[PDB]
Parts: C-alpha cells; structure tokens; sequence
C-alpha cells in the first residue's frame, strides 16, 4: 500500500482548517483508489494532529518519520509549518502543503517541498491596491496576531501601503487565547480607524469584527486567507457583513474541477480553497510518484516534480519553481455576505 501522511490541526483553534485539508485529503484518496490506485495500489492516509502548535507540529512529523511514512500533506498554519519541514525534509519525506502562505517556507534551501498555495507577499499586495485604488482617503489600521503568518503578513500589508502613500493610523497586536481586545478597539476608536487589516486567523479575528461593532464603529474589516473560514462568520455574527479577504482563485470555475466537485458533492462536503488545494495536493505526490516511477525514492519523486513540466491538478495546471513553489499564483479578493463568501 502506499501511505500518505496527513500532519494537520484537527483539534484548537484552528482545527477548522485541519478538517478542511483531511477533507480534501480524503476525497482525491477514494477517487484514485476507486480510480485503481498508483499503479495499481492502494494508497491510505495516515492522521497525526499538530493542533495548531509548532512544538506538537515536531512532534508529530517525528511519528511520521517514525512510520516510515515518505509523503506527506499538511503543514497547514504558517508557523507549524516551517518547523515541520525541517524534521520532514532532514528524514527523506517529501511534504506538500496546501495552505500554509509564509514565504520562508520555500526560502531555505529545502528540495523536496511544495506548495498548492501561493504566498502572503502576493496577497497583501492584492489587498494593498484595492485599498489604495479605492480607498486612499480611509483611515487604515494594520493589525496582527504576533504569529508568523499573522505578522509576516501584515507587515507586507503595510510595506505595500506606505509604499503607495497611506500612513495607517495604527499598528498593533493581539495575543492568540486573549478575548478580550476591548482596549485596542479603545484605541482604534480614537484613532478613527475606518479600515482594520487584520493577519491572523477567524478564533481572533471574529473577536475583532465584533467588538469594534460592539464599540459602536463601522470599520471595514480586510484579512488574509485566514479570515475564509465558516467559522470567522460563526463567531464574528452579522458585523463580518462586508469583511474582504484574500484567497485563491476560484477553483470550481475551472472545468479540471469536475471530478473532485462530484466527489465533494456526494459527500456533502463543500469546494471550498483549502479543501480543494489539499485534493489537489494529493495529485501532486500522485503525479510525482507516476513520473519518477518508484513509490521508495522521495529524492527521485521530488526531482520529478521540479523537472520543469506541468502538472494537472483540480485546481489547474501548476509547474513547480526549483523552490516548490508555484510558477504562477494568483490571489482574488472575496467579501464574507449573509455568511456565504462571494467574489468581487
Ligand atoms: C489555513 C491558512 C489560513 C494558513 C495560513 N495561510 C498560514 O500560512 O498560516
């Protein structure tokens, strides 16, 4: 059998993106399965939950060299990601993470890590546009969650706006397990924030959306891909009415959708980015395995996928960087409507 392992939070705050990626994980398994396999194999995931926390991230990429597990998908959050990838990529077992946008990821001499994402420069500087094209005369606020994707992003946010001329009328933080963050919407009244870019994750961000309105503001509030899960309008209520935050483009727009859409569909599960980018980064490992033509060499798999030609996959047709990252990302802008997400 060939076994794929699955690193992701499927318990803490974040687990709401872990289940997404077993998901999408899941369903492209039973498809090729269904489908014969690998070269007429079956392939079996294998589960290890990081819970959102770098130190138990280790720890579970150890169980998975432990297993002698050679693929993996997962490293879902930026900061457990990195970690992982070092403990992953030391022992020969190649990682491909569908979510996780922090660029040092693909910044540190590592051959045998991919991504079905593209990185948090790209999507800050998506937002920082809209917000200068069509906003230049609002008060900015730039805030984070001090966590390396949370903060890495952010910055690059307000890199591209002091670039552009907006001098944002706060910067600041709050801290992951905090709720109470009725001090810093204290300031941002005071400031007259009419816009908060918040990089961090729905637990925190909801909070955010919420007590600013609580405060009696009307402030726009604008994210990264963090910010597009169900959850972020569970907890954030109506006030995360006009919430804009960036993501991937649309996948189900894209006729290579039509086989995982089917699949999803029977399981009720829904085609949203992440789930879709880790179906597609089962495909990868697939395709790689296909074209190396052995199931034993890593090394050899992760040669193949970086030897320039494309590869099919739900989400489109990607070509792999020597850094593992894609050739061509692309970030859309998406706004959180009576709890559904819609475009433009
Ligand atoms: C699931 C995503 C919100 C994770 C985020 N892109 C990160 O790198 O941490």
């Amino acid at each position: 059998d060939i076994t794929i392992g699955v690193i992701a939070p499927l318990t803490g705050p974040v687990a709401a993106f872990g289940d997404q990626v077993k998901k999408g994980a899941e369903t492209a398994v039973e498809v090729i399965n269904k489908a014969g396999g690998i070269k007429g194999e079956k392939v079996v995931l294998k589960f290890a939950d990081d819970a959102g926390e770098p130190k138990q991230g280790v720890s579970a990429a150890n169980q998975i060299v432990g297993d002698g597990i050679k693929f993996v998908v997962g490293l879902v959050t930026t900061g457990v990601a990195v970690p992982v990838s070092d403990v992953l990529s030391e022992n020969g077992v190649l990682m491909v993470t569908p979510t996780a946008t922090g660029p040092d990821l693909t910044a540190r001499g590592l051959e045998n890590v991919f991504r079905t994402c593209g990185r948090d420069g790209q999507q800050a500087e998506v937002m920082a546009d809209y917000v200068l094209k069509n906003m230049k005369d609002k008060k900015v606020a730039v805030i984070h969650d001090k966590g390396a994707y949370g903060k890495g992003l952010a910055d690059a946010f307000k890199a591209a706006i002091n670039k552009g001329g907006i001098t944002e009328v706060h910067y600041d933080s709050v801290t992951p397990g905090d709720k109470d963050f009725s001090a810093l919407v204290t300031k941002l009244k005071s400031a007259g924030a009419e816009v908060v870019y918040f990089g961090g994750y729905h637990a925190e961000g909801g909070l955010l959306s919420r007590q600013l309105h609580d405060a009696g503001m009307q402030a726009l509030v604008l994210g990264g891909e963090g910010l597009s899960n169900t959850e972020y309008w569970a907890i954030g209520g109506t006030n995360a009415q006009g919430t804009l935050f960036t993501n991937a483009k649309d996948a189900t727009k894209n006729p290579a959708a039509k086989d995982a859409i089917q699949a999803l569909k029977a399981k009720n599960i829904p085609a949203e980015a992440f789930t879709m980018n880790a179906y597609a980064a089962v495909e990868v490992i697939k395709a790689g395995i296909e074209r190396a033509g052995s199931t034993d060499d890593s090394a050899a798999v992760a040669k193949a996928l970086h030897d320039g030609k494309p590869i099919e996959t739900a989400i489109g047709t990607l070509t792999y960087s020597e850094t593992g990252d894609l050739s061509s990302p692309s970030f859309d802008i998406f706004k959180w409507d009576d709890g559904k997400i819609v475009g433009l």
